[PDB]
């Protein structure tokens, strides 16, 4: 949200910076969505007509660095990318985006001196999204998944839970091989090498900083799903909890492992990194 | 050479400059095709740029004709409609200036191979109602879903060649503008001067009128004769109720009588004998 140009022109590597509860803190904002390209957006009838063209434009943008981003391989975690950020610009061009920090509330008032403010603004808006999802789809595909299982139309927090799962899941072998290779086993006959050792120590105390931010994530991501959904009484028929999205989204997810692991009380933490 | 912007913010009346038979001498090109608003197709994602084109084309045209709704307009919007596509297709006759531009840049993205033109008309084909309700756009502002209703879209995205469209437009400007040249004729040239001498013999202002009316029924012969010769060579290089160049006025114009026609052009109708020939 915070610049305009250098995001339409490079992206961090994924997971290179986590997902940001403090900035709002009734939701978790993942880096993508941060970096958005939405150059033409923020520098903005035949009003209508020019807005396609110049959402058409940011969103080859945005396919390109993500393309770029999985270095140029077609594959899934590609066709996700373009998903979650379809649906961002889906949200921002339908005023439901939980993001609005900085350029974001340029490009929602450029929409607003476009569609009006009206009680049937936002419904305008709406409508014209549907028409439009198609070929931002396009576009965004256009240097190169499935279309219409894309376009299907989600809130945004269920999107970005189906995003965080998909990080979490990476996230996790990683960290815990890391933990593996401080601290498995013992220093001597009875004592685990995390009461001794500073290196596991070290690990153990990362290790812990990496599993508090994901419950914190958690936290505030699957209450967020709750209050919408009361809010707005989204009746989604595969999905009643928050875990249902994880369970959908991820292969061999195992709810009470996952809470297990989040609050720090599954077998490999505690083999690894307590003492007592 | 041309212009670019100029002829997207505002376009000459009507025929206040006549067809041009001078710059490229087998065809005489209107000065609608000279306007036609390609901004955006000049500084070429194809589809959004000509969609924009045509919007802002079919908005002027609508101008032009001082908003009314009627036949006029819609037969501006058919002829700029089908420039659009002759010009996609690479068949277009003009070919002038930013034009040329507009033609490399669609070289550059279709390719210049062997069946490069057979992809620019399956292009042009699959886009062509969505270019006309493109140039629509500044109607179904104001009336929504019934823009549909005041011109006819399906007569609009007939595929005729450019050399058909151009002389049922030739023919309407013709059948405009005579009788007003007529009329100016009439008025300095009525009648005689005296007893047995008809005002051509020795009235000035009348012997200038019919100098006046010559050159502009001059221009009118030289035009039909260039249009209607193309014609018949694009025909030979090669469809429905047309057969020759005539058929063509005949289907676009109320009651054409050809002979009269021939007449007129030629100067030996009734009306420009009596004002025009002393003896």
């Amino acid at each position: 949200g915070n610049t305009v140009m250098k995001n339409c022109n490079y992206k961090r590597k994924r997971r290179e910076r986590d997902w940001d509860c403090n900035t709002k803190k009734d939701v978790c904002i993942p880096d993508r969505r941060y970096q958005l390209c939405m150059k033409e957006l923020t520098n903005l009838t035949f009003r209508k007509l020019y807005l396609k063209r110049k959402l058409i434009y940011d969103a080859a943008v945005e396919g390109d660095l993500l393309l770029k981003l999985n270095n140029y391989r077609y594959n899934k975690d590609f066709c996700k990318d373009i998903r979650w950020s379809l649906g961002d610009f889906g949200d921002i061009i339908m005023g439901t985006d939980m993001e609005g920090i900085g350029y974001s509330k340029v490009v929602e008032n450029n929409l607003r001196s476009i569609f009006g403010t009206d009680e049937k603004a936002q419904q305008r808006r709406k409508q014209w999204w549907n028409e439009s999802k198609a070929q931002i789809w396009t576009a965004m595909m256009y240097s190169v998944c499935k279309l219409n299982v894309a376009v299907n139309i989600e809130p945004q927090i269920y999107r970005w839970i189906r995003e965080w799962g998909r990080d979490y899941v990476s996230e996790l072998p990683t960290e815990v091989q890391k933990l593996k290779e401080k601290c498995d086993g013992k220093i001597n006959y009875t004592d685990k090498k995390v009461c001794k050792v500073p290196p596991c120590q070290n690990a153990c105390k990362s290790y812990d900083q990496w599993i508090t931010r994901k419950k914190n994530q958690w936290d505030v991501l699957s209450n967020k799903f709750i209050s919408v959904k009361n809010a707005e009484k989204v009746q989604t028929a595969g999905i009643v909890t928050p875990y249902d999205i994880l369970k959908q989204e991820l292969d061999e997810f195992n709810e009470v492992a996952f809470e297990n692991e989040i609050n720090k009380r599954d077998g490999a933490y505690i083999e690894l990194c307590v003492c007592s």
